[PDB]
């Protein structure tokens, strides 16, 4: 038996609870870049990820990180925190693109996560949302910056789907005019949109009985 | 927008009905594995927590004792202890994993096991679309340095990682003289992540096929 | 046992001698970083306290503020507070790095100012061969996320990063009210990293072009100067 | 010297002189550990490239072979492979660890010669202040989740992990028949790896017991 648990807050799982009716809604899924050099893979990438995701039914937002200030340095009312708070919130999933510099996630894609809370009143604005991460490198290949990117998800308390992107050498991938060409990469990162897609749809409506807690049944009784 | 670089012929939209098919009705498939052979195991003692809940909740579990598996390439794949993990792991539609912390990072015997399991035999695929819960268990105080290796690991696996988890700081202090969990913070977490493992089981297992019916495949399958 | 893909002419036996040049006679340079603009901020609290130490240990130190620091690429390189940045990792011998762990990770204010750092400029290496002391603070219970993606940070720079670390656990408590970090484990351990850095950096500092000159480095030299004669019609 | 935190007494200023004890003339020990125990292992054939490379540069190499170790707490601290091997570790200056990448991370051998190796067995610190040069190799294309993973593990035994690493793909392609390393940027960077290593090791194996000492240790 279970002398350490509260046996009126344990709950049987209910298969029910896990599928109310679908809802028919675009999934709604917010994209994050790491850079914002001029010629900026990342950003590249994330426009490649959009067109995907709204070639599978989705509503993407591209949030643009130029003018956003270091966490901390203005009020959280500042219009491009308020605008990254605002996505994050609307978001049902999300993509987030780093470029691997020096080895690690960037600066600026660390410093937007950063801003976001994981509760402001009633609202989180990650928790049980989707999450597939991707990475870009003039390099060789690495996984430094998506496994960051990963830890990261589960400290905001995403579900980081398993498929992930990371694209080497990216100035050999992109054309003149910023288009992906066909290759092993590019079926990678098709792959990772329709994996979170439809990790999206399965989730998105029995979210709140997935984040219906033993503990925070607990507490509140 | 154009998609030039697309296969066209293989990209396909989203299928609703295919995310709900019929729930299975047979008990959920647990595999615990956990990261210690010492006698008094803090592992082991949670794992056993673990699969008490996990009963509770309404699944079928299944724990692998690690003692006599031979070190990866130690041995032939047809050793007994290899071939019941590899059947263990084959049998699962979720699986916890528990591991010491041990020098900082997760131990030795947790990374063996999980060595000895590929990701492909034959047709067959141990541990691809699978959900898996990982928990952490130290002499010491607080770290996430094995639950952070485990969740890259179940990356490479192919597995779902559910976000919880579990990390017990000073474990020792955390189990009585009977090898039983006493109620604290850590137990009602360990409860949460057994929670989450059967709700996200149950979600996934009938449309694992779906999820995992990839466009890359079926355009190298065309 | 032979070495046939190794360049016989480009090898070196490393050299004793060569380890122990005169020591220099100039205080060991040390720039400190950290990674809050909070107004209560524990890293600068923290990094302020290690300050103290290092120069009682009779380093001279420099502590870069962040505030105006552009986001990375967002102004020209020519930024004041890109060029300050850039000068004071270019004077330094040994750094410290001080991040919190917000959401279990190395805040991204620490990583900008890393990322605005070049590991080269011309024949500058702003950063290589020299010592650094990776320190974390965070208002939960102990982790060590951030220190861990430091120390891979300071690899890539190609650093000396140095084994001891600080890692504060619940900082709130251990910072007074005139924000001067309580006598603790926790203390005593900053006091170790900072002799510690001293040490890693007095015994280094003066031999670092030495232990920075590389076999594939010769290698390449040797083989570009050979092309450039080449390129001139020289025979 | 504004430090109200500190036990004034514990405190030392940094002493020049203890950071340049006479040179030792013997020739400096290294260890070599491996992470696979395949029949053709490329971890091992690395492992065995290291080796000759220190021993043109001087040192004296000795090579653990894994095979027959019990995994931890599967036998005693006095199994005679692990009487072994915790020796050679203190017998060691330095160290290199070889791993392949396995499931994207450092392999359980690996980790398990590890585990064997306490931070103090009584008195003695088989691992504290020696130096360490981590490589690893993949089938796959390049990664360094391996070699991460083990620099963050050089931490935790309080070594002196070197700066340079070695991470090799698709190791298969770059050892021939005889399982020598071809020539290539990879081993260029072998080269480099061995070369710094034993400069760390000679720079700092004398002062060590100086460098080792602590305010904190010497205040308890």
């Amino acid at each position: 038996d279970l002398p350490a648990a509260n046996l009126q807050q344990l709950r049987l799982p209910d298969s029910a609870s896990l599928r109310p009716a679908f809802s028919t809604h675009r999934p709604r899924i917010l994209i994050l870049y790491g850079s914002l050099r001029t010629v900026s893979y990342s950003r590249l990438l994330a426009e490649e990820a959009r067109r995907l995701l709204e070639f599978f039914g989705a509503e993407v937002k591209v949030f643009d990180p130029s003018g956003l200030p270091l966490p901390d340095a203005a009020p959280v009312s500042h219009p491009k925190v308020q605008e990254l708070r605002e996505l994050s919130i609307w978001s049902e999933g999300q993509v987030w693109v780093s470029p691997e510099r020096h080895g690690a996630m960037t600066g600026i894609m660390k410093a937007q996560i950063d801003w976001i809370p994981l509760s402001t009143g009633s609202i989180r604005p990650t928790q049980g949302k989707t999450l597939a991460v991707m990475q870009v490198s003039g390099g060789s290949q690495s996984f430094n910056a998506v496994n960051q990117m990963r830890i990261l998800g589960r400290w905001m308390r995403m579900i980081t789907i398993p498929n992930q992107s990371s694209v080497a050498k990216a100035f050999q991938e992109f054309d003149a005019n910023g288009r992906m060409k066909p290759s092993s990469y590019y079926d990678r990162v098709v792959d990772v949109m329709e994996e979170l897609v439809k990790f999206t749809l399965l989730t998105r409506d029995c979210s709140a009985y997935l984040t219906d807690r033993y503990s925070e049944r607990k507490e509140s009784a």
